[PDB]
DNA sequence: AAACGTACGCAGTTCGCG
DNA sequence: CGCGAACTGCGA
């Protein structure tokens, strides 16, 4: 089983290292024969003697071409002749790259920016995470002493907890009387003891939650301040910090650092992603949270530290439990893509597509297109195209609604119509498929590059969905529902990759052909169900639509819907298929992207409403939820109007807990890049002068107080709110939070804001 | 060195023009 | 002084 690959340099030569786990034993295989290379397209073969003489320099090393070789390849399915240029060290490629491209006889260069370790995995046909080997796992978490305005890791680490199959333990240097706590003398002894535990346990996988940005960087700064060699790698090395766009990433040589946070962010949809929220969302059970102020208070006063150790132990225990459930899913993704679990777990969906396309290109002798240059990148950014069809809904409260959905609409269109840049506007084909409105024709004689790969991906989704019904365990059901939704997003991201400005296989024509076909298929399906089956489409987005037959019972709508499904699916060709997704007793459609329906089991589902958004106060969400329940489940409009009146009364009388008035908004840039200033930005600028570091990703939690000026003038952070001296802006939360979230719903019954507010 | 798939959409905050 | 627009955050 291949776990990871990298390369080291021995006497100026690269040495590929393959970290493996075969027969329960860890092994490092070495390879000194793999040669870095990139391709070049020449105006004439006679010029190869000049390109061989082109040199460059990196550090104090002279870079030359080691060997050339003429190769017969394909570029988007067309025969092409390129020259394969070999080199000694992979770092020779970036040093000599542009000089070779700048030669007047070199048309272009190709495949010049592929990392050496990933190139090895592709060229040798190696698939990581392959086999039945059982990987040992060990999770850990840290608890630190934090104070406002201090530098990062200025205070010491207080506790280090770890968990595996043997249980969970906490190492700390203050005496805490608990059977799972090991007490040492100093912070240095604690870090050394944890380092020994890892060396003795020798886990293949180190599991963290946000270890890429906090736990590992905190341990590093603390180790260099205390002069500790943080030797965690199986080669005796220290954890290495890497840069991936905005955030950082930590790797441990010889092992797999599995950070759950990027995985959970791609797998589950939650309002907040604290460890306690993720744990309760997966295992249904609550987890207590202890904040850094209570940790610092308990440590410095010496009172209440058992509660802190319990929170630290549960942090490691829960992180291990979540790592166990989510590793096999990420391991399968590492097999589908063909890259190490470390990269696939934190990779964005764009690179998940491209890394697989790079592997498949090499398998089919297809020369890979280059990443766009600056001029082409800016050009791709400006241009856009039409997307999905969104119908202005029929507003009001409807009954006996069915939702009909297309099964993987965009992937089905790519396969059915062979939408691919190697088939777009090809010449000499016997059969073409022309996209509506945009007129792009596509060859059907042979399976296009991307379409020849989406079928298997869709097949795995149905295999997971089939096991997603035979299972009775809700835990297995949820994890399988999680995994199949992952495959749907990945398969759908193949369409988006066509419009991704950084995509190698960028195809704007392919992208708009997919959406143009999608718009035609749903518009046709809507017209058919209304003309030939007497339905009334109430709302429609990109791949699905709600509909009903007015003045008909639930049974009539169900049988007629199933009948229309037989009709329209016989007309729809290829992989285009409409499914019966659900029936709903009542439904409300506020506007585009804003709806709410209740199924026959009294379960309410909403789309786009304030109930889902995290930038709205809790009192507004709580109020909107109760209103929707009174309308969808009880059908009592006066009870819903009543509820809004009680809330506006309780707010006006200051009887609502200020906790439900907190507004959460994320800072999306540096505080200097803000052209306009709002309540959360104005508060964040106050938090900077108070000592809190503000950066993109920082969530600002503020509350609006009764006062003068703009809302930003009245906004203060919640941690500064004292209910003894501050009276919140009851008028603001009435007029700007509760009332707007419910007025657009209750307007369909004739009610205005004046009829709902308290007087 | 590596670099957030895509379009469509609502709505609060602020503030100057007419 | 109410409208519109620029800005902003987050929502298949
Ligand atoms: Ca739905
Ligand atoms: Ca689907
Ligand atoms: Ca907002
Ligand atoms: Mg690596
Ligand atoms: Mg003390
Ligand atoms: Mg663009």
């Amino acid at each position: 089983m291949i776990l990871d690959t990298d390369y080291i340099t021995e006497d100026g030569k690269p040495v590929i290292r393959i970290f493996k786990k075969e027969n329960g034993e860890f092994k490092i295989e070495y390879d000194r024969t793999f040669e870095p290379y990139f391709y070049a397209l020449l105006k004439d073969d006679s010029a190869i003697e000049e390109v061989k003489k082109i040199t460059a320099e990196r550090h104090g090393t002279v870079v030359t071409v080691k060997r050339v070789e003429k190769v017969q390849k394909k570029f988007l399915g067309r025969p092409v002749e390129v020259w394969k240029l070999y080199f000694t060290h992979p770092q020779d490629v970036p040093a000599i790259r542009d000089r070779i491209r700048a030669h007047p006889a070199v048309v272009d260069i190709y495949e010049y920016d592929i990392p050496f370790a990933k190139r090895y995995l592709i060229d040798k046909g190696l698939i990581p995470m392959e086999g039945d080997e059982e990987l040992t796992m060990l999770a850990f978490a840290i608890a630190t002493l934090y104070h406002e305005g201090e530098e990062f890791a200025e205070g010491p680490i207080l506790m280090i907890s770890y968990a595996d199959e043997e249980g969970a333990r906490v190492i700390t240097w203050k005496n805490v009387d608990l059977p799972y706590v090991d007490v040492v003398s100093t912070e240095r002894e604690m870090i050394k003891r944890f380092l020994r535990v890892v060396k003795e346990k020798d886990p293949d996988v180190l599991i963290t939650y946000n270890g890429d940005n906090f736990d590992f960087a905190y341990l590093k700064k603390r180790c260099e301040k205390l002069g500790i060699n943080f030797a965690l790698g199986r080669d005796g090395s220290e954890p290495k910090i890497q840069r991936m766009g905005d955030r950082f990433a930590v790797e441990v040589k010889g092992r797999i650092h599995f950070d759950l946070y990027p995985v959970i962010r791609r797998t589950i949809n939650l309002p907040t992603y604290t460890l306690e929220a993720v744990y309760e969302a997966v295992f249904g059970k609550p987890k207590e949270k202890v904040y850094a102020e209570e940790i610092a208070q308990a440590w410095e006063t010496g009172e209440g530290l058992e509660r802190v150790a319990r929170y630290s132990m549960e942090d490691a225990k829960v992180t291990y439990e979540l790592g166990k459930e989510f590793l096999p899913m990420e391991a399968q993704l590492s097999r589908l893509v063909g890259q190490p679990l470390w990269d696939v777990s934190r990779s964005s969906t764009g690179n998940l597509v491209e890394w697989y396309l790079l592997r498949k290109a090499y398998e089919r002798n297809e020369l890979a297109p280059n990443k766009p240059d600056e001029r082409e990148y800016e050009r791709r950014l400006r241009e856009s195209y039409a997307g999905g069809y969104v119908k202005e809904p029929e507003k009001g409260l409807w009954e006996n609604i069915v939702y009909l959905d297309f099964r993987s609409l965009y992937p089905s269109i790519i396969i059915t119509h062979n939408v691919s840049p190697d088939t777009l506007n090809r010449e000499g084909c016997k059969e073409y498929d022309v996209a509506p409105q945009v007129g792009h024709r596509f060859c059907k004689d042979f399976p296009g590059f991307i379409p020849s790969l989406l079928g298997d991906l869709l097949e795995e989704r149905q295999k997971i969905k089939r096991k997603m019904k035979a299972t009775v365990d809700p835990l297995e059901k949820k994890l399988l529902d999680y995994r199949q939704r992952r495959i749907k997003i990945l398969a759908s991201s193949y369409y988006g990759y066509y419009g991704y400005a950084r995509a190698r296989w960028y195809c704007k024509e392919c992208a708009e052909s997919v959406t143009a076909w999608g718009r035609q298929y749903i518009e046709t399906t809507i017209r058919e169900i209304e003309e030939k089956f007497g339905f009334k489409v109430l709302y429609a987005d990109t791949d699905g639509f709600f509909a009903t037959i007015p003045g008909a019972d639930a049974e009539t709508v169900k049988k007629k819907a199933k009948e229309f499904l037989d009709y329209i699916n016989a007309k729809l060709p290829g992989l285009l298929e409409l499914e019966y997704e659900g029936f709903y007793k009542r439904g409300f459609f506020v506007t585009k992207k804003k709806y709410a329906v209740i199924d026959e089991e009294d379960k309410i589902t909403t789309g786009g409403l304030e109930i889902v958004r995290r930038d709205w106060s809790e009192i507004a969400k709580e109020t909107q939820a109760r209103v929707l329940e009174a309308l969808l489940k009880d059908g009592d409009v006066e009870k819903a109007v009543r509820i809004v009146k009680e809330v506006t009364e309780k707010l006006s009388k200051y009887e609502v807990p200020p906790e439900k008035l907190v507004i959460h908004e994320q800072i999306t840039r540096d505080l200097r890049d803000y052209k306009a200033t709002g309540p959360h930005v104005a508060v964040a600028k106050r938090l900077a002068a108070r000592g809190v570091k503000i950066r993109p990703g920082t969530v600002i939690s503020y509350i609006v107080l009764k006062g003068s000026g703009r809302i930003g003038d009245r906004a203060i952070p919640f941690d500064e709110f004292d209910p003894a001296k501050h009276k919140y802006d009851a008028e603001y939360y009435i007029e700007n939070q509760v009332l707007p979230a419910v007025e657009r719903i209750l307007r369909a019954f004739g009610y205005r804001k004046e009829d709902l507010r308290y007087q």
